């Protein structure tokens, strides 16, 4: 199977490569493997592939960190990312993007059924599963638990039987046959949770399936359309079905080369203490716990050899700020269109720590549209932060078709130049606000409600006349003739490549 | 002398530490000498010392592009500037900002007189002088004028005698014996050009001397308080007194070893066509000039292979950057703790195209005030908004003493995260506002009114009970023996230094 469709030959790609480091030495599963993996991030390194990790038995488990971080090549720096989805490793931010919406305008290719896959390998069931006794990781010291679920999918089914979500949603170990994790609104998982909480069903049919085909943990991580099973959406991106196999234990199905499947039920009626977690913004508050679901897993299966996958994610750069945010401005791109809006493109800037996204306009269908920046920006938030993709982001910034929104420096200088503070802002107190970040849930204001923004980064001129400045840059202040002189003048003058 | 004191040292200084090329190609000062310029600025490389200058003529001029840009090795970055100071390559920024600050707090060192100096080599006089026939360097393709005055230092005193300032702003050659330039509230140029016009006097005396010693140049672009004579005060940072000749036509006083200087009046009636530029936020409006005083030049005199410096200002990064917004910055620092505000630092962060300050506050004696960042914003803006040195300056973030104010990553971590749009932020619409932003001058509202934020970047219980969170990053989520373990395997692991 080739990479975008099997987890194990992503990882063989990533050694093709030079894109893995194999760790051969024993690593702690406590701590240590997260704080290698942290530091790559940090230094956008080599993911780091654990396969002797202290307290593994029978097959459970390697672990492979920083699954979806960035490299340091800035030629192929999504190229870990691309290699999910059948792109090249010099794929741009928006050949990514663009990749991952493609399956929204075509019809979805069906998952197909295997009578077993590699996930059938091996088993543990009932009374013989301790969780607590498996190595699962303690990513951040002041974490309130082992969170062996930072990189799995989720497989959730609605009471007709008719959608199933993949979705990512962290999960710590909290007792010999539980995990605990977030199961927040507006998000698909607790969308199905509450429908059946609503028919009265105690304990719902759950799988979480770790090590997926990469394509689909990339959809796992995006929010495709309300009542959209995800399978086949990837099997549009990846043009040819996921090939699934049904659990032992219940009736969902889950990738055939999974590396590692847990079977249970969430609940609808119990909840355990979890977290703190160290989280996409970069914090982990001590000692703060907060009540949250408990799924009970009656069931393993895994692959000879299996990696357990592994987000330690914080401060940047790793997946919560590679395809959270990005997956969400993407989407965020798509609704603009769909309401009539001239935005071209969407990136997630890496400065607003995935509470950012940056809207490129087309200036020339804007000025068609004859409207200002005052009515624009609000019309842009009442139809962004009203919706689920609009969620997590509390700060849009609308940029002319000069600025390249996928280079955080075009981003920054348009904000700081062209959005007047206040004036230019439209500011949203009564829509849903992500209580995640800091300034929500240890800020001033209702946790859950209100500090979002849309600010105007066009000059006023924009939405009129047309841009009527030339940027003080290489580019754009001197003749092409000057320019073409100075580029073939500038090594044998002594200057750096 | 050396290189803090000396221009010429200085390029020798530069030559010695592999940070300037010498390029003996001819090249055009129409256009060529600042495209190259400009592409070193944007790419961090070795400042362009340009000895064969087009058109150069009678010992005048080579030009000297970058003179304070920034080097490309991380450890160095400032090398340039801290060439400027007497401090090693390797100096911070905040090691240069405390230096400029250093002499506030100390006796001013007077200059001493000498009666000549290398600036006396050369001189042209009255109907022999054609400004418009010397190599003055087209900085933008489309400036409205040759920007001759990019990187030199005015000259000029007040009617009393015991003020003279020494300045940078702009100015462009006009005409044969005229140059017309930036004269702007609230800057010490035009508060004494103004004082000269309240008494009638037509022709102000007036001198600008380009080549200045770098100490001089660093001070002629800091916000010095009213009244203050830049000399004693860079003296005091050079630790002895600059050497000073007077003008030949006039009563001023210019730096002995300046490498050009002219000598004539600074009109209180006279105006002239003065701009576009490309200016330091990184545009120019083409066709966009407005009226200007004239500076009538009688007397060029200059050193025996003369350079000119010159800052091809615009996109990042360049002296407008490294210079203004820090050096206000600095000042602001003061200001802040002479109205007994908890400020500890501050600093322009680059991302913000010095219209940004970052302001540090001490926690601990924050939270003994017993305050809010709802009246602590209100009040820091309403001490820095009202004062010249916070003029150019419309974003004001407050974060507390775990950010480095001088790492923009960490400043834009602290802002996206910690300040909650709106609600933790406080406008203020009636304040002075610096009309050369875009979103001022082609903006929404008033060109020189309002349009400025302090944007309280503290979380709420650094306010009351302190700091109740861990950073989810390598440094602050794992122990140090933990980290050790990490650090001492990781290039045999084969990850990267
Ligand atoms: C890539 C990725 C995504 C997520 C998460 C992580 C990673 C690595 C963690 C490291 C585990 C951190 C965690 O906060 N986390 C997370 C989460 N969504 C939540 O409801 N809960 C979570 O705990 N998402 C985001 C969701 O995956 C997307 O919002 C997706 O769109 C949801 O799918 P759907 O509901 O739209 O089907
Ligand atoms: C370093 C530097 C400083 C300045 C400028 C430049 C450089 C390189 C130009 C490239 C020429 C661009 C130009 O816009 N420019 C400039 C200017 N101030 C002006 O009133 N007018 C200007 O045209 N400053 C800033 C001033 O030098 C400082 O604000 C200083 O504090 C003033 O001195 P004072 O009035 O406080 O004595
Ligand atoms: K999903
Ligand atoms: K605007
Ligand atoms: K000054
Ligand atoms: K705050
Ligand atoms: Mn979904
Ligand atoms: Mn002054």
């Amino acid at each position: 199977e080739p990479p975008h469709l099997s987890f194990r030959s992503f990882v063989n790609a990533l050694r093709q490569d030079g894109d893995l480091v194999d760790i051969n030495e024993p690593v702690d599963p406590d701590l240590e493997a997260a704080a290698i993996t942290r530091l790559v991030c940090e230094t956008d390194d080599k993911a780091p592939l654990f396969n002797n990790v202290i307290g593994a038995k029978d097959g459970l488990w390697r672990i492979l960190g920083a699954p979806a971080s960035l490299r340091s090549s800035p030629k192929e720096r999504f190229g870990r990312l691309a290699r999910h989805l059948a792109l090249p490793p010099t794929a741009s931010a928006k050949d990514i993007l663009d990749k991952m919406l493609s399956a929204n305008s075509i019809p979805p290719i069906e998952p197909v059924i295997v009578p077993t896959g590699p996930v059938k390998e091996n088993s543990i069931e009932g009374e013989n599963i301790d969780l607590e006794a498996l190595p699962a990781p303690m990513v951040h010291q002041s974490d309130g638990g082992k969170y062996i679920q930072t990189y799995g999918m989720h497989v959730i089914q609605s009471p007709d039987g008719c959608w199933t979500n993949w979705s990512i949603a962290r999960a710590m170990v909290s007792g010999k046959r539980t995990l605990a994790g977030l199961v927040i609104s507006p998000q698909h998982i607790r969308k199905i949770q509450d429908q059946w909480r609503a028919i009265g069903q105690e304990e719902i049919p759950w799988a979480l399936a770790f090590g997926v085909p990469p394509t689909a943990i990339m959809a796992s991580s995006m929010p495709i359309p309300d009542g959209v099973s995800e399978a086949g959406y990837v099997g549009a991106i990846a043009g040819e079905p996921i090939k699934l196999v049904k659990c032992d234990t219940n009736n969902l199905y889950v990738p055939a080369n999974s590396e590692i499947v847990l079977e249970g039920t969430l609940s609808t009626t119990k909840m355990a203490p979890e977290g703190p977690f160290g989280e996409m913004h970069g914090y982990v508050y001590p000692g703060e716990s907060h009540p949250a679901p408990v799924y009970t897993v009656n069931k393993i299966t895994y692959r000879n050899n299996a990696i357990l996958p592994m987000s330690a994610c914080g401060r940047l750069t790793d997946e919560t700020q590679t395809m959270i945010g990005t997956l969400a401005a993407a989407e965020i791109r798509q609704l603009c269109q769909r309401a009539g809006l001239p935005i071209t493109d969407a990136f997630a800037p890496f400065v607003g720590q995935a509470t950012w996204v940056a809207l490129k306009v087309d200036t020339h269908r804007l000025r068609a549209m004859k409207t200002n920046g005052k009515a624009f920006a609000k019309r842009v938030g009442d139809v962004v932060f009203t919706q689920k993709v609009g969620y997590m982001i509390h700060r849009l910034i609308l940029v002319g078709d000069d600025i390249d929104v996928y280079d955080d420096k075009d981003v920054m200088w348009a904000f700081a130049t062209r959005c007047r503070p206040g004036t230019d802002e439209v500011f949203f107190d009564d829509v849903p606000g992500f209580w995640l970040i800091p300034y929500m849930s240890h800020g001033n204001a209702e946790a859950i409600k209100g500090g979002k923004v849309v600010s105007d980064a066009l000059l006023t001129a924009e939405y009129t006349t047309g841009k009527d400045w030339e940027s003080a840059d290489f580019k754009n202040s001197y003749p092409k003739s000057i320019q073409d002189k100075v580029l073939n003048s500038w090594e044998r003058l002594g200057f750096k490549k």
